[PDB]
Formats: structure tokens, sequence, C-alpha cells
């Protein structure tokens, strides 16, 4: 996909008051690196721990991972991501940069090799585990139920939506890179 | 994929009263074989002629076209396709079927061999040629506008998501399985 293409899941799955609400939803967000943060860390403390080896923080506590390179690097790295997907959305209406940002993010993750040996669709889809602890933990936040005009419904629905569609493409692209590569 | 995952598209772009109107409007068709072979016609004959002699009707005229076994064969193929596909999203809610009915077709495609030379999302994508052509001319006898509660312009909206949810999935589903065929 070049990505201005009409078949754009991004289009397809949300309309446009859904993504002003992805972009607002987002912004009303305090701190929203610190909750990036803070996922990361149950992601790879309390869900799937065979990631601390891959982001280098395997000996440092809890307390000390922040600040180690490649998982504070990751966490800065993808609260970047939501920022700038957000915003090409739900504010410009940049569909075409949105989608071309997941799957080259997708594609860009076949040089990691933790993944390209263990990514699998038929056993462990990483994009998918990292993203659904999101989708259980973001939410929250992002509806005001937890704390650090739109329903909690309607905010919801369309969190799950949006994230689903980051996890389809980036498993996609991922999948395909990796194929052509070998 | 397996099919039954959560990022299905057909789950994020339609929703249910989505994919009622869309068996409902199918169903309201008198004799929708005979319109898609109407439409396969105005595609080999107007708009992609490069595909007569994949269906081997190069010399045929567009009067004995229907008759001849590829191209009355995937007039057949498509129509069943649509049958089993509207009917699995709009009432048997058999989201997981209607995917991986999608992604097989994608992929079975491969063995085409006009396909597996030409199909070319930088150049030309067939899937999306042949949608297209239903875009512009199936719609019109879903709404009623043309002959051979729901707005037009819903049931336009949805029969697009729809439909532009079918290209996306045979192209990614066909561009994985050639390469990994290599
Ligand atoms: C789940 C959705 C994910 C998103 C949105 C995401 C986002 C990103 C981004 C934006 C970058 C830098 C730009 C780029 O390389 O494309 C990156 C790099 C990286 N990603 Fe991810 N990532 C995700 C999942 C994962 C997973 C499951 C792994 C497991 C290995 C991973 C490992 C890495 C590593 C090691 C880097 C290099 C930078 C670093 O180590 O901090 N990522 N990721
Ligand atoms: C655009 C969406 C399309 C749909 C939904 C579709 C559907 C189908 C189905 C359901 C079958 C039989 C089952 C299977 O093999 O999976 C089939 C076979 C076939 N398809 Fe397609 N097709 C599409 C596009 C195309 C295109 C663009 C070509 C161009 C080569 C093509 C060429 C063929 C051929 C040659 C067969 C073998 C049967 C025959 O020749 O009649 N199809 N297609």
């Amino acid at each position: 996909w070049v990505g201005n293409e009409s078949e754009n899941p991004f289009d397809l799955a949300l309309n446009k008051k859904d993504r002003t609400l992805l972009r607002e939803t987002w912004q009303r967000l305090d701190d929203p690196k610190d909750i990036v943060g803070l996922i990361f860390l149950d992601i790879v403390n309390d869900i799937e721990p065979d990631l601390k080896k891959v982001f280098g923080v395997d000996r440092a506590p809890r307390a000390a991972m922040l600040k180690m390179p490649k998982f504070g690097g990751h966490i800065l790295r993808f609260y970047e991501f939501m920022e700038q997907l957000t915003s090409m959305l739900g504010t410009s209406e940049n569909l075409t940069g949105a989608w071309q940002l997941v799957r080259k993010t997708g594609r860009s993750h076949v040089r990691q090799g933790f993944l390209e040996q263990n990514q699998n669709q038929m056993e462990k889809n990483y994009f998918e585990i990292v993203i659904n602890v999101f989708i259980e933990r973001l939410i929250p936040f992002l509806t005001g139920e937890q704390e650090l005009n739109y329903t909690t419904s309607q905010i919801t629905d369309v969190w799950k939506k949006f994230l689903n569609t980051v996890i389809s493409q980036m498993t996609d692209s991922f999948e395909l890179e990796r194929a052509k590569q070998k």
C-alpha cells in the first residue's frame, strides 16, 4: 500500500467524529508519557516477562527500569507514535500519513531479532499482547473512570476500534516484511 | 490470522446494524447473479480488457461470454462468495468465517498466473479494479436508485465500507501468500 488508498482501515473503522474523540480524549490526559511508562512497567513485569530481556531490564528493579535506555527509549517512542497518530487522525485528518506511520512501524520491527524469531499469529502476537494491556489499562484513564458529550461507552468502543486497527496493521505489515526478507 | 481474533476488520468497520443492512439490501435484489454477470461483462469489455484473456473471452462477443466456462464460472463463484459472505456477516454473525472466507479467497488467487505476475499495489491492484466497478454499479441497484428504514446514504456508506474491507483483506492475504511462495 502506498497509504493514500480508499481501503485505509483507519478511515473505515473510524469516522470523523470518532477520530476527533480519539484526539480530544488523549489530550485530556495529564502526563500521557507517565501513563505509557506505567503500562509498559506492567507489561514487562506482570504480563509478558519474556520482554524484560528484550528491553534490557531483566535485572533492573521495577523502580529503575524507566531509566534503562532500551526500555525508557521504547516508552518515549511509543508515546510519540500515539501522539503523532492521534494528531494525524483527529486533528489534521491526514489519514494517509496515519496509515503509513502504522505500517512503517510494523515493518521496522522486523529488525528486532526477538520478534523476527518469535512473532507468531498461531502462538504469540507481541503487538497484540502489548496493545491489549493498553486496552485494559489506558482506556479507564481515557474515560476518567481511573486517575493518576462523550459517554464512557463511546470512548471505550472508539479506542478499542482504534487500538485493534493498530494491532492488525502492525501485524500485517510486519508479517509481509518478514516474508519478503525471508 | 486464525480468523477468530478481535482485530477482524469486518467487526471493526461494520457494526451489527450495518451487517444486517448488508444482508437485507443484498436479499432485496431480484436476480443478483444476473447483476453480477452484467457487472463482470462491463469489467472485461469496458474497464479492464486485459481480463478478457484471463477468462478465456478474448474472442467471444459480449453476448456469448456468460456461457464461456472460466468467465461464467467466475461470475457464479463471485456471486456465491458474496451470498455466503453477506449471510455470515448479517444473518449468522459468523464474523470468524466471514474473515476466513475473504483471506482464503485472497490466498487462493496466487494460483492464477496472471495475478501472480501482475498484481501490484504500486501499479494495478486487480481486486481493487474489480470491486471498484461493483462500488460504482452494484450500489445503485442496492439503493433502488437503479433497476434491472435505510436511507440511500446509509446503504451507500455501508456497502463502501464492506467492499473496501473485502479489497483490503484479499489484497493483504494475496500479497503475503505470494511473498511466502516467493
Ligand atoms: C505493540 C505496538 C508497538 C508499537 C506501537 C511500537 C512502537 C515502536 C516505535 C515507534 C519504535 C521506534 C521507531 C521504529 O523503530 O519504528 C519502536 C522501536 C522498537 N520496538 Fe517497538 N513498538 C511496539 C511493540 C513492540 C514489541 C512487542 C516489541 C518486542 C520486541 C518492541 C520492540 C522494540 C524495540 C527493541 C525497538 C528499538 C527501540 C528500543 O529498544 O527502545 N516493540 N517501537
Ligand atoms: C475482486 C474480487 C474477487 C473475488 C471476490 C473473486 C472470487 C473468486 C472465487 C470465490 C473463486 C473460486 C474460489 C477460489 O478460487 O478462491 C475465484 C476463482 C478465480 N478467480 Fe477470482 N475473484 C476476484 C477477483 C479476481 C480477479 C481480479 C481475477 C483476475 C485474474 C480473478 C481470477 C480468477 C480465476 C481465473 C479463478 C478460477 C475460476 C475461473 O476462472 O472462473 N479473480 N475467484
